[PDB]
């Protein structure tokens, strides 16, 4: 296979990337985007603030731009994301109880309905759990609606789009711990009670050299629940600058993550959170860290590239 797309295709898996529509006008970006991936997700175009900036006033331009790109290039489209505490416009954080619940179901209904038949899978609820187990406390959704909002969101979504795979996504749930254990409990319950839920995504925003040794095991127990699992926002950061050893260990980490997926028959594939290091979100959140992606700031393939390819 000359490309990761070919490597992923032959393995019958998705290998996607987080698209920023505004960069399709940069020749090298588009070239890599068209050649190496078979799945695409909007980095920001499909979030609450980008879609409903004012109550009941939807803006689908950027979202449609990403969906058009997927359709024109023949890539699978992954939807990100319906319900998420971050990037919630102020009007929403300003509604209470009932009023707030209607805004939520309505937002879930419109966005899902608008992309029906285009979006194959949706991150219906993103980051619901707290690190260390339990529910996220700083979530407006949790605070105003309590524990039942997750269920409301998924039922509203299945009803607006009867065939999209509905997933719950989170980070720091890659290995067995109190957070993934709480997630495990939720899936098991939903499944048993018949709540529509089809897949579980593991963000995998990892640190170089610190890839969970029980990643495969964790993935596997979730699949056993009769649900599909996917690696959703993969990037393995390091303290900048990088160097031979760091790149070499990062390459090794990328290989481990992809192999973990390849070993669980129900792992749909992996989506990396971007294409090039120059546009990576990492430096803006984790000051001092970076060099997390498969391509450097000069669109040069890093050792991780051949790693991913060997893993598939």
């Amino acid at each position: 296979a000359t490309t990761l797309k070919e490597a992923a295709d032959g393995a019958g898996r998705d290998f996607g990337f987080a698209l920023d529509p505004n960069r399709l006008s940069e020749a090298q970006y588009k070239a890599i985007a068209d050649s190496e991936f078979n799945l695409v997700v909007a980095e920001n175009a499909m979030k609450w603030d980008a879609t409903e900036p004012s109550q009941n006033s939807f803006s689908f331009g950027a979202g449609d731009r990403v969906a058009s790109y997927a359709a024109d290039t023949g890539k699978e489209l992954y939807g990100h994301t319906l319900v998420w505490h971050s990037q919630l416009p102020d009007w929403a954080k300003n509604l209470n109880g009932s009023a707030f619940e209607s805004a939520m179901v309505n937002h879930v209904t419109k966005v899902a309905d608008h992309f029906e038949g285009k979006v194959a899978s949706w991150d219906v609820v993103n980051e619901a759990f707290a690190d260390g187990g339990g529910r996220r406390q700083d979530s407006a959704f949790q605070q105003k609606l309590g524990n039942g909002y997750i269920e409301t969101a998924f039922r509203a979504a299945r009803a607006a789009d009867p065939t999209a795979k509905l997933c719950i996504n989170d980070y720091n749930v890659e290995g067995i711990n109190a957070k993934s254990n709480s997630l495990y409990d939720l899936v098991k319950d939903f499944k048993a009670r018949g709540v529509p839920l089809d897949c579980v995504g593991f963000q995998s925003h990892l640190i170089v050299g610190q890839v969970p040794g029980d990643f495969r095991q964790n993935l596997q127990r979730f699949a056993d629940l009769g649900v599909d699992v996917r690696i959703t926002e993969l990037d393995i950061r390091m303290r900048t600058p990088s160097d031979a050893t760091k790149l070499a260990t990062q390459a090794a980490d990328y290989k481990k993550v992809v192999q973990a997926c390849m070993q669980v028959t129900r792992c749909q594939g992996v989506t990396v959170w971007g294409i090039t290091d120059k546009y990576s979100w990492v430096p803006d959140v984790f000051p001092g860290e970076g060099a997390a992606l498969v391509w450097d700031a000069s669109y040069a393939k890093k050792p991780a590239y051949a790693a991913v390819m060997e893993a598939f």
